[PDB]
């Protein structure tokens, strides 16, 4: 079995079946023609491997999924708008009224608002549990329970799931598991090979890595990904992926491994700086041994990633303060671009939630997410470390 | 104001806001920085206007909604990734358990079964009614009736509804009147100016006009667009639109009072051709002084259109070997390209549909769709000639 | 029967291209790609000595840009066509191919700036001889043929000033002689004229031009003989210029030449209207439009161009002075030079697209102070009427 | 002064200066506009800093260009549609009849036949010497000599020149220096710190890095490119890049440092396995002890490159079978891409010519070269290994 950055290279596509090309030709074609009525027929019984309109299926968009299928280590993929196309299309297709869903204790803004305020008001019944905590989950299960569905590690604050443990619970029970792996990425972290059923990404930010494109990726079983692809893309979102943004994503997964890699180094050094500060109360960094997760965070992540989220000692001033004062970090929300981003979650990337629900669901006052680039660990360094001394 | 081909390729630009470019910039970005947190905040408030995430909103695709709005005489518009994501963020976010809605008696496959399938298995209630027959219409009605959808004229068989008649008793009743204006375009009709409320397109279609993007477009009040976007598009279907995309969307817009003149100049051709053909029991053509609804064509519609609806006497059978036999026309699903283009549903997309609902909804087993293109008509005409011929 | 030509909008949706040899595409694929792969390394021997007909790198070929090329060949009647980075690229790539040091090339009388240019101060200061003629006068072009004489190069009509050459003249001429005729059919494009069909040996275009249409992209295409062709390919753009075309820019120029036959008359006929109204003005002193029967050569271009074209050249009495005040006004029409686009632009040949020339040389070549070129665009004739008779208001 | 990788994903582009936009807009324009036709004659005369048309500078090249010249320690920059454009536009610039250039041994194909077929045939005087001898050089040098002309490494294979030598030799009769630096690019070699006047670059290959552009750079002195830009780009080539490859460029530019390592780490590998092969006569690789110029290699070069050539005992015969038996390497000319490539001259891009003819050129029969890609070493060695017993 070849390696990994030899599959983000090269998996499903020889240049020999198209003229020689070495990069695959970008299918910037909406629809596709039949050679007979008879072919066309077949091919939206479902009878026939072919093409006949992009919003299914697209020969660029098939490469990207195939590939993302073997980096995951699963059978399918799909390629998406946006990652929220990948959630909602899959969410979409699972439930209907009368089914449970269990989700994380924390979510991202417009997941969280997409439960609450989109499908949960179609009648889909909702409840949040510690997916780290496997008795909880135990309790919490119900014969209505359909899908469960977390982050891990989870926007912003970095909580774990233990995912063979709910995958266990979930084989039990008949439920169909969800893992959003948009923070690890397939080379960090792998949930289908610890017993998820399908895993989503918001492909937008690692796996493009240089913030030119929307997109998003689902992956799992043959099943679920039909009636995804057939259900939830087709006939519930529209949520169709441009064959040249596919092409850009393919692009940047070809260096997916050498820029984790650094994303991480770089991170690791900035935490640990950030640890040994008097500015600084807490550190939510997977790589550092003072993480609370430390020992579930390496059972499933083979890096400790690229994200980093603290508070500062002053609370939602110092907050302004050291941001404002950044030169190099850029006040964007965001992550896993070449570019580091610096933001706020409560008064941004999670501003759907109110005060109240803020503070319910583990979302801090004087919280920094970074999201740690690729420029040089020492002007990053210099960078916030100035923006600290600026923050008294 | 400026004629509607001035405002197709000037309308919201103005070259010296952008370095003097004479095409807008295309804006391939995910997010947007801002100078300090408090600006940040302002813009996800509401307060300030600015960028933060194309998911949302995006420079390029907001010149893109500014035209189409003013080419549909709207007040606002919303650029997403497919025709599909239009409809489905439009019903999502008008729609809840126990509304209802009523719809045009024939509608586009996958819109059919969005709503069949989708929606309406979320506990919506529907209800098919004839849009032309406006005492029935009026009967329909009942205080639950949040929206009335239609498609005029509707895919395959050119049914039209009196929009104006349709939007008195929506005003009456207190209901939205959203209609699919994909066929006509803004060039040919015009929905908004006669009492709708939204307006909708698979801008894959005329809009693009060249067959290489996958598009949608809802246009309507601010009020209205403002909810479909920060609701149906943030939360639940992530339809983005390529920036890309939007860019040759735009480029396509262009020259589309253009190709609807040579689409519709060619398909007036064709379609006096074709009812003089032996071969041919029925057609529908706007255009024909034969057509049924011909009074309210040429009220409604300011050009016939660029589609040909026909049954050959022959049934399925000669269908199938008429389509078989086209050498410049291609055997494909899609319409509104320069190629020229063909479907015979009753062996193809019989259309996601049960044999039942197809008869039920009007979708015949003999009957053969043409998107007539912008070739020369003698070598269109001489195609379909020799086609004909080999139908029997 | 079969045999029959396709129209030329026909042709220019679909020459060249059958979606079943591409897994039933629509539209062809886009090979944005450097470089192509062999099976064997025997398959890549025949790639680089021509027994296969195969690929091996963009600069040379690519499946995107044989369509373009193939199908721009086929809609002005020539044998094969190259497509490359500019028009410039064009016509550096044509030139460099077939001139050598002690060669002569004969002259129209008006050049575009940058061609002007590259042959005076470029290609002429490596030992080519040039030499201007007056193209419209045939007794002249003989006269001036001379055992040196290798091509003969000119625009019709040209850039700026729109004079004309009679192209089948030219060609016969030529024909006796033995010179290889090379002309610029940038302004009318193959929908209105095609300087192949008349004689010509080559066309070179500027592609970002009204092929293009949507000002976009930066193009250019050689058409002629198979033989020139392949001679242009494998020398001027391989070796002395490297002026290749990106795929992706390819396919937008096949996208516009989609529309090349609607864009084309919607010009023209706007132009024609705006050039008749512009010669009932008072402010006007001159007015250069083909359609106009007071244009200089107006049987001429009747006889080569199917219609009129997109280009109108004018002067205002005030000069100089009253063109500055005339294209300030402006609101709808842009300040700007090129031409071809769906947005309509009004530009000053000596400051700006002819600035190349001393004020010496712009007097002799036919290039006035006070001249106001238009590229009459897509926007309603209303609409443009309006604009123009508002500045010609704040022009007195 | 920032570090390279910083620059590289930073330099010359603040998102303030475009609405916020983390990746800057790409001005995909022909034509630029004047508020006044004052200040478009004062952008044609030079007096004002605007934009006018595509081909002579547009903002998105501008920027990579600045970038570039950042990066190579360069005032200025200049973008084009391909290497031999760049090289093509410096060469017609700073030569005329009667100037003699110098030359290294062995050039690239292109290069070579633009030299002996091209410029050369319009009186321009060649002359090869070797590069890394200086006292030859010296007494090669004549009145007549403008510019020296060469890459380094080179391609017979790898040969170096002392960079810094020639240059203080050059300044003694004020000759312009042209280093071709595509192999290394500025991350592992800068000449212009090392005292040359201009580099040019095939940005087709490592810069790009994903093999899907065409392009060139120039970077030198303001007043050189300045020409280069005026003369041979505006009027002599025409080799005008597209703001979209650009775009591409720039994309692939912020990993390159990532990439070059990856590439060079592989190509170490491979080089020292084999450098101890029984069916390998002779190896050209810098990073390994035995190479002839390994001191001077590594004065100038940071790591020793992806690139390596070897020559194999079995002669024209054994290339071709271990060419053949390659199923991860392509058969394809070029280099610097996420895909390893192999080449064998003999039996390829000069299998037309004699067994005489490669001879004198500095072409072995059995020369192989390998464009070491980003691919998991392990695969890269088995497919290596493989095709070496099948060259048996
Ligand atoms: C874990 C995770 N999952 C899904 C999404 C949504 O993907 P998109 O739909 O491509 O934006 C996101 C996007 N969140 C960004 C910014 C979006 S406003 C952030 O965390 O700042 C995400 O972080
Ligand atoms: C007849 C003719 N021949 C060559 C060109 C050069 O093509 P480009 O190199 O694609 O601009 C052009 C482009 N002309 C523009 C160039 C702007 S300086 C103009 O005159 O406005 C042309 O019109
Ligand atoms: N409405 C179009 C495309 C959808 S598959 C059609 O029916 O052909």
């Amino acid at each position: 079995l070849p390696g990994f950055a030899t599959r983000a290279i090269h998996h499903g596509y020889d240049p020999q079946d198209h003229g020689g090309a070495l990069v695959p030709p970008v299918y910037q074609t909406a629809t596709f023609t039949f050679p007979t009525v008879e072919y066309g027929a077949a091919c939206f019984a479902g009878e026939q491997a072919g093409h006949f309109y992009s919003r299914i299926s697209n020969p660029t968009l098939n490469l990207l999924e195939a590939r993302m299928a073997s980096l995951e280590g699963g059978e399918a993929g799909l390629a998406l708008a946006s990652g929220m196309g990948a959630i909602t299309s899959t969410l979409w297709t699972l439930l209907r009224p009368g089914d449970e869903v269990l989700l994380g204790n924390t979510l991202y803004g417009c997941t969280f608002a997409f439960l609450h305020h989109g499908i949960g008001e179609f009648g889909v019944k909702l409840r949040h549990v510690d997916m780290a905590d496997l008795q909880a989950l135990e309790a919490a299960m119900t014969p209505a329970t359909r899908v469960i569905y977390f982050e891990s590690p989870a926007n912003p604050n970095m909580h774990m799931a233990d995912i063979a443990g709910v995958a266990k619970i979930a084989r039990k029970h008949g439920a169909t598991v969800v893992v959003d792996n948009t923070y690890c990425t397939p080379y960090l972290q792998r949930p289908l090979e610890l017993g998820a059923d399908l895993v989503v990404h918001s492909a937008t930010k690692y796996l493009s890595g240089h913030g030119d494109i929307t997109a998003g990726i689902v992956v799992g079983s043959q099943a679920l990904v039909d009636r995804i692809r057939l259900q939830g893309l087709k006939d519930m979102t529209g949520a169709v992926l441009s064959p040249h943004d596919a092409a850009l994503l393919m692009r940047g997964i070809k260096t997916l491994n050498l820029r984790m890699d650094r994303h991480c180094a770089n991170a690791q050094v900035l935490a640990e700086f950030l640890a040994r500060q008097p500015q600084v109360e807490l550190i939510h960094y997977p790589g550092l041994a003072s993480f609370p997760q430390y020992t579930l965070a390496r059972q499933q992540m083979s890096q400790p990633g690229g994200m980093i989220a603290f508070e500062l000692k002053g609370g939602i001033g110092a907050g302004r303060r050291f941001m404002n004062a950044l030169q190099l970090f850029s006040r964007a929300v965001s992550l896993g671009d070449a570019e580091s981003l610096a933001s706020h979650p409560a008064s941004m990337t999670h501003s759907s939630y109110t005060p109240e629900e803020r503070a319910h669901y583990g979302i801090s006052e004087g919280l920094v997410r970074l999201s740690v680039g690729l420029e040089d660990i020492d002007d990053l360094l210099a960078d916030v470390q100035q923006a600290l001394k600026a923050s008294a």
